[PDB]
């Protein structure tokens, strides 16, 4: 059994030892240390070379690795500075699939046009402020792209889905601060059935009266996200801010393995009800704005050289 | 200014007086009393007669549902459909007391599955909090669903049907043909159901599996985007009752869309604010910080169920 | 196995059937139904006829309260006394439906102050969640309190009184002499009130100020430690109803003290577990926890339990 | 206005820059950055040279900022016990306040360890073997005998703070928070001292050796004189509302806190300017100390 012991500041400030001491500190500090262990296990799996046999399985679809990592996050984390943390992972191909919620696409693209501010015509998101002007700049940028998307649908047989639209918006924003710029550049698909539930939806709706008939099919994206999970050698999940992806994915009939590694960081409670098996997930009960940068510092950022 | 005073049990037990006394009890009891007041205000607005030969904008809404003086949006998380709140929601939909439903992944199939086999109390099983759904329930559902999915794909070819989540949910409600089903009553009463996340759970696993046996099903979210927005834009007045989480974010006022803010908005959930989880403005919402499994039946008893005669 | 089924409003509004249907609704509704079952079992145990040597228990407990077949401890946070749940608690104490009260800093003075001036709904003021207590209410209480503290110090110094929080709370309840007061009824019915944190808030500010005018008041917690323990040790059976937080931690079973675990334990609060917040001794029964604001749940619980057995307490 | 921007890991892992970037990250990360600013302001005030003992009835010399450190007992069961012990060891705080269990869980750890989980006492994901309490009871009983004798023969008027100082002196172990508090004349307040296991043992002891008195009114005067004679007041309150923020009282000559940080996961909705970080203090408090007190070790 491991004894409870906190970091001793009589040693001075050794940041690596202080962060490792979370594991023996207890409560959510211990969950954080278990999350670091799970994510380091994911990364070490991902960096294992595929055999010529495994490599063959992999190509039945970006290059397959030994661990396909799904990174799911709520839109609020894109409004926060965690946008930079996510952009870094996507930029360096450290994760394979993104899943987000309503607002999670446009809040990244808008930040390329105008900043979000700290608080305590304004959109308030917790202690953040997005001036209404930011949405106006975004709408002016978006409308011509929606025109091209409808023309391509009608003249070049394009069958749009949320993931194909998000790839197109990332290509158009053409800005290395953008999560979605890097995802499309690095062939990391982005899934968001809720893509139209917020401001981007208001704009697509408005656009549809002057230029009707845009179709966004969710069933083709249903097949694409499943293909990422079914053809994976191994599956990891890092899910932030809420239940963006429920942990139970193991499905014998679909040939879909459970995740070998799963980390959840959120402040949701269980009490109101909010093939390889599904591994026991690690849950850190904490604001991901605090915890996710610390997790990335102790895991992905330690293996930067291997992803360059 | 209103004095804090709880119900006096020396009066014995008058449930109406006990429930009204929540308003002066404080903390979330007071919020419950304010939620009762807001929903009763919504209902009284809805029951106001609408102006003579009123422009329906049936051509603008593409809906067969007649306009009332207050369009009520009822949003709820799937977990509430697994709970007994399924019965509470089914009652409101059955009596045309709400106009639009919005739900999350699982919120459709957990209602339909309960028509085939029961969900059980806990403490091959799917655990949802203290509830248990036997895996066999999903097997029965899949056997029932596959032939309907076949008909839906063929109707794209034979009838020019352009499926959306709302149109699929109405079809599944018609097929289940069971008056215990929320979705049976919604399609019978022309109450549309919106759920872009329709395919994110077990129903999605089945649609995915079916799509290799019978390819072609398209579910378009943009036509549903237009349908849900036109319900809010052509509303004379808007009410929102949102349960279990942020199924719908409160700020809907949009001058460019001529979309009024809600005049009345009630939220019942246990989510925290601290981690960030011309047109009429968005009225200040009432939030009751509580499990909707406790609060929603009490809310309905003191509001909709009091005005059953008018519906 | 019990099927999940909510109340069907097609039956109309039958409040008793609606409240019973919480049991089959799931999530915290089911926990509420379990809490009603546990409290009804506590009350039915309490109402079972006893035989016992009255003088004998009295000399061991140093209490005038007669033993029943179940000793019920009611614990609550001070915020619930600021709320309308003050009326709910006062009712239970008035009718001798509970045996012992335990509260936290503020839980005594917020009841006494309401006898002098009202607390108001919000959304010089003390804000307690969405409640407002005007600062003037505390000034009226201070004016009322100072002469009583003078008498308490005189009785200590001339009549050998050894003050404890429970003895002080009984004296304040006697002095307020107002049937709206929880503490008026507790002292009238010989229900002791325990609060080691009695002086951590406004009442403490006033005791502190008074000690400059009239020094040497002693409030001993060790004699109260013995009084609360003897209530639990000489209990035939123990129930706990704990509101608003962990006012009393549920594990009380102690072989060395001959202190039985609770046979029935109900907790109503919104606290989380995640941040760490010989067949002769009865075990600690598994508690029922309802994750809910007690301001909503406690009156419903009382309606379906204690209020149904009012006849047996007359 | 400050722009929202997270730490860019393209810059590599620079821990000081990463921790500062919490300030511009938003949500509770921003609150953490504000908490570091408030505590650094407290420390800078405390280290200002000053231009009392008969008024406070304390041997502790006044500084330019009196810091009250309040914490729930669960944090003493956690590894935050080490973080608290460090601050007390180096006289970086002036007054401790805790809740039921917060004294004995420090002393018991000097006799036997607490273990990680997921005859055992469970405290969240921590395990305290029942034998730990048995070793503590064996150690405690002789001290209680001496305390009652000193009361009855040497006129000692015990209070929770005087008992906690005595237990810290007796444990005589530099891993103990309460050892360092009594060594450094840092008083510890706990009216709830007897609500838990230590109370069970004092109660048991009272049968064979009756009449121990623990007075709370003398402690009421001692904690107030710490606040009244303060030039400036800082509060660091962990795990819950151990001390409510509003202390300003004109009639008592008691100033409000100039600086206040609260770290806990309590919600305001059921009725349970300071900086509040809504977070488990087991995660946040070591980071806060690393960027504040530990940076100024030389000055202490
Ligand atoms: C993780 C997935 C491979 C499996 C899992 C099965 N429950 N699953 C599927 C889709 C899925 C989607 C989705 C659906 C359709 C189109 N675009 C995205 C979105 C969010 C979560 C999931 C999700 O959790
Ligand atoms: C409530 C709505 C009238 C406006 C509001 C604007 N933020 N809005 C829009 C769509 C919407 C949708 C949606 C989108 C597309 C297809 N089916 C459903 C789903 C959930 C929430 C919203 C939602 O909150
Ligand atoms: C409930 C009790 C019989 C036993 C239990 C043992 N853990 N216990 C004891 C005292 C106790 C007290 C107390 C202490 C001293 C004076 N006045 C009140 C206060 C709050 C909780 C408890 C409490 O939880
Ligand atoms: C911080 C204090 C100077 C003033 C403040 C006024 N509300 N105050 C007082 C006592 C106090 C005590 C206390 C009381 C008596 C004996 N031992 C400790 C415990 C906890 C918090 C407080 C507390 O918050």
């Amino acid at each position: 059994s491991t004894q409870v012991r906190g970091y001793d500041f009589n040693r001075g400030v050794n940041y690596r030892a202080l962060l490792e001491a979370f594991g023996t500190t207890g409560f959510q500090a211990t969950n954080f240390g278990r999350a670091v262990q799970q994510v380091n296990a994911m990364i070490e799996k991902k960096l294992e070379p595929l055999s010529q046999d495994e490599d063959q399985h992999a190509d039945l679809t970006r290059p397959l690795t030994s661990c396909t990592i799904f990174l799911g996050y709520t839109s609020n984390l894109i409004s926060s500075g965690i946008r930079e943390t996510i952009r870094y992972l996507v930029q360096h191909n450290m994760v394979d699939v993104l899943v987000t919620t309503a607002g999670g696409v446009e809040e990244d693209l808008i930040k390329c046009l105008a900043p979000t501010y700290l608080g305590e015509g304004i959109n308030r998101i917790g202690n953040l402020l997005v001036p209404n002007e930011n949405y106006c700049k975004f709408e002016d940028w978006l409308m011509p792209i929606l025109d091209q998307m409808v023309m391509e649908q009608n003249t070049e047989g394009v069958k749009w889905t949320p993931s194909k639209m998000i790839a197109r918006l990332g290509k158009e924003i053409n800005n290395p601060e953008s999560v979605y710029y890097w995802a499309q550049k690095n062939h990391i698909p982005v899934f968001s059935p809720a893509l139209t539930d917020g401001s981007l939806g208001d704009m697509i709706f408005f656009h549809s009266y002057k230029n009707p008939g845009l179709v966004l099919d969710i069933v083709e994206d249903l097949r694409l996200i499943n293909t990422q999970a079914i053809f994976a050698k191994c599956t990891g999940m890092i899910i932030l801010g809420g239940g963006v992806v429920k942990h139970h994915i193991a499905n014998a009939n679909l040939m879909r393995n459970g995740a070998d590694y799963a980390v959840y960081i959120n402040t949701a409670q269980e009490f109101d009800g909010s093939i390889r098996v599904d591994a026991q997930p690690v849950k850190v009960y904490a604001d991901a704005s605090l915890v996710f940068p610390l997790l990335v510092a102790e895991t992905f950022a330690q293996k930067m050289d291997a992803f360059m």
